[PDB]
């Protein structure tokens, strides 16, 4: 007669293709890319003839086969695709096969193929939109917002975005390569711990704890291979297969390494590490280059050179050539984008009309025009246009857009930025005709996380009541709150300015809108971004 | 300054003192008694000075110590007591110690020290009693009731018992030693699989799957070392520390090995295997010996000898001497009990007046007096007394008790049995004066699980309506249902007969009441057992 029915032995059922070492702090030791997961099963025959051949089946397809020589057995085999499988053990003899009940096993991959969709309800005032305009709707998610700000991937109103940028992936390098990090306590040392044993000019993960190890909704079990931001990004991708997730390389304190990329040896090393990073972390859909800024004038006063524009253009052609190869090997579409300065002075330094051919989108940083970094020159930090009182204002969204169009950049490539925070000053005095902006400040406003910067959420929450006057400047197309008693003044974006920006994009045929940073919004800014571009309410 | 704060690495947190191999069917390979569990921890220092010495603390007491030579570490140490501990990793230097947040680890033992109390609500008609009479209230739980009967440890109304007997632990041995098992399909072969490589005359587990591996409430996780009946018995003991759990060795089909114990070599081997079993499975509180029966007349017609009574008495003195040693080594009290035949003919074969000195309780099997095993002689299967119509009836509870008292057994040692099932016949005919019991049967009643036997629950549920007449015989003190049309007749115990038995115990100063088998009751029998002995309603 046919063999008796085997019983799957209790044992581990979660295996990984890409493994994360749990007692490793250096990137190089933290991640192990294998070709396949090593799976193992054991069975007991409590009752009956043990058959003559034992088989392991994954979804009814044989993964292993061997002689059934006893009451218990163990099979070791390799699984090369991530997913959840129904595993069965079958005992066979000339009279037939007897299969065990199925046990589900999990083969993890950076695909997020083994995960359940992270599908969370929209919070605060976020409202549902359908992404039907065909315009980009983007925002940045910051790796460190998981601590004090406590804004985790599960809180992102994901259906309201087309593009999610992850700030920020660092470039390895010590003294001389990453000095701007030193201004932030423990930041420089964390990068040297993460980069131990790794070559300078290779990409790494800044905070491996927040990125891969912190338990977050959906990746809370001890044995989940991927936890933290990466693990929830994999799951969110299961839930929204259309959302493009781009790693952002660079930023204000992480831009120093780009200034050395004039050396091709270093550039090729960098480009090869990014190819490797995308092959390691499969849920990412391309790369975002946030070099602040070719020519200098970023965090480090000692860097900047006239060669910068050329290295920038070569870097984009080369990344594009590696993304094009990756695309054809994998069958996916990889995007190459870049966040650039909106100042005409910085735009002038690069040949965007040339660089645009390697790029999918150009994220125009049309924010930070004015702030507590300047106490003498007050103005609208993100206005579309120049104010009435100073028509020649240099820093304007339109000046930014016009500079690029002038170079020959196609309008469709340009994604306009919106701020989800305001910048302010305290002690504004000596203003004329009631425009506090004509006065001078004595300091920076008390901020949410840090001085001079305020989360929109808190602006919306506390500063639109009490002594706070509110004015919507309709010439510049920008709002501002002012508290006369203390001279506190804040420049920010609101649902109306965002609407002005959204209509502008439509009129000029620009590419979409993006914002910095999603954690700071209460939903008003994102709702407005979606609405103004013509996305349908869901 | 003091070291930074370490982060416990994700990893296994469940270790075992006594380990169960998960791909082993033979008792000898299934269980491994170690002196201590082997515990392991890893940590990462994401931020700060790694200190100079690393320590592992279990509830603030150091378990391991070593040089802190980096950002990550691993400690391996031994824990010798089961329990749940708050584990912390601390980094120390001359400026102070910095302790991690606590991670709970589980060190499993057969104590059930690592488990949460299995504290389940009473089901069906079970009502709560306080065990204040000081009388024994016992019942048997059968290992195989977990399948078809589907009665698991979580369904036992545990607060309503003083003693729980687990049926049945087998004695190893093949051809000639365990032939009675052969009458039950696969039973003999299961014992040979369990006993592979183990000496004849050593105790084993019949069904290791039901006993240790079947997922049951409270022991459902893959990594719980103890699942099945044993695992839930450990947990139930956490919940009811006062309930005595006794393994029952023997029974109807497992009694054959006792007949060879006249050879001391075999007896000593048996006694040593039981000491070992109690040291392995710590939630057990002594041993129950169910030798059916010294002198023969059990399942095997080829066994029985006049020496049996002597071997029985020696076996009890020797078990007692090993339990007395175990008690003093552990500081616990171990009970030695025995289930014996209530027939005067079988009682006469042993010197109970002598054996009683080694025994805590004698479970008098005052049930099975009559059944479908005899179609010509009908009678009350568990009556206290003789019926009016046959005053000389041999098989009676009182005849059973009287035989022992006559031998000199102390009344206090005697625990009277109650049935939680009925035995019946079909086609009763030729009865006189309306007593179906004066007729003859033609077969056995259709039973619940098997022919001739009915669960009380089903008697209570289906046969006290319809054509079923009901009569309570107040002379014998026993009820019976009869269906005249088919001649179906059933003898059983009910709440009134149990009350009669309970008052008898009180009057005669007997030890308590016990029943066979708890799965079959709906609560009526147990309620009555508790009530009749004078236990207070809770």
């Amino acid at each position: 007669a046919a063999p008796g029915k085997p019983t799957i032995a209790w044992g581990n059922t979660k295996f990984a293709i890409v493994e994360v070492d749990q007692a490793a702090t250096a990137y190089n030791n933290l991640v192990k890319v294998k070709n396949a997961a090593d799976v193992s099963v054991s069975w007991n025959l409590w009752n009956g003839d043990t058959g003559t051949t034992a088989k392991i089946l994954l979804n009814g397809k044989e993964a292993w086969s061997g002689p059934s020589t006893g009451s218990s057995g163990t099979a070791n085999f390799k699984v090369n695709k991530g997913g959840r499988y129904q595993m069965q053990v079958a005992l066979c003899n000339a009279d037939g096969c007897t299969a065990s009940d199925a046990t589900e096993i999990v083969v993890a991959d950076t695909d997020g193929s083994h995960l359940a969709p992270l599908k969370e309800p929209l919070l605060e005032k976020n409202k549902p939109y359908k992404q039907n305009s065909g315009k980009v709707v983007g925002s940045y998610f910051v790796e460190w917002g998981v601590y004090g700000r406590n804004f985790t991937v599960d809180k992102i109103p994901a259906q309201n975005l087309t593009h999610l940028l992850y700030g920020f992936i660092p470039i390895c390098g010590g003294n001389g390569i990453n000095d701007s990090l030193k201004e932030i306590e423990g930041s420089f040392q964390a990068l040297q711990r993460s980069c131990q044993g790794r070559e300078d000019f290779k990409i790494s993960i800044h905070d491996p704890f927040a990125a891969l190890q912190k338990a977050q909704k959906g990746v809370t079990a001890w044995d989940d291979p991927y936890k933290g931001n990466f693990g929830q990004l994999m799951a969110l991708k299961q839930a929204h297969p259309d959302l493009k997730i781009l790693p952002s390389i660079g930023g204000w304190t992480l831009s120093d390494p780009f200034f050395f990329m004039g050396d091709k040896v270093k550039r090729d090393r960098f480009v090869g590490s990014v190819k490797e990073f995308l092959q390691t972390w499969k849920f990412f859909d391309g790369v975002d280059i946030d070099w602040e800024f070719p020519g200098g004038k970023g965090a480090n006063p000692n860097l900047g050179s006239p060669q910068d524009g050329e290295t920038y253009v070569l870097l984009m052609k080369e990344l594009r050539a590696m993304l094009d190869q990756l695309s054809t090997e994998t069958g996916r579409k990889y995007e190459l984008t870049s966040a650039i300065s909106a100042g005409k002075d910085k735009i002038d330094k690069v040949a965007y009309n040339v660089a645009q051919n390697s790029m999918d989108h150009i994220f125009l940083m049309s924010y930070d025009f004015y702030g507590a970094f300047d106490l003498k020159n007050l103005g609208h930090q993100t206005a579309l246009n120049a104010p009435a009182w100073k028509p020649d204002t240099a820093y304007t969204t339109v000046n930014g857009v016009n500079a690029l169009l002038a170079q020959g950049v196609k309008p469709g490539k340009i994604v306009v930025g919106t701020a989800m925070y305001g910048r302010g000053w305290t002690g504004v005095n000596g203003y004329q005709n009631n425009i506090p902006f004509t006065g001078t400040a004595t300091g920076p406003v008390k901020g949410t996380w840090e001085n001079g910067i305020v989360d929109y959420r808190q602006i919306a929450g506390q500063f639109m009541s009490g002594e706070w006057q509110y004015t919507y400047d309709a010439t510049a197309e920008a709002p501002y709150v002012f508290k006369p008693s203390t001279g506190d003044l804040i420049t920010f974006d609101d649902a109306r300015s965002v609407q002005a920006k959204g209509k502008y994009v439509l009129d000029k045929q620009l590419g979409g809108l993006f914002s910095w940073e999603i954690d700071a919004d209460n939903g008003d800014i994102l709702n407005s971004m979606n609405a103004s571009l013509g996305n349908s309410a869901g």
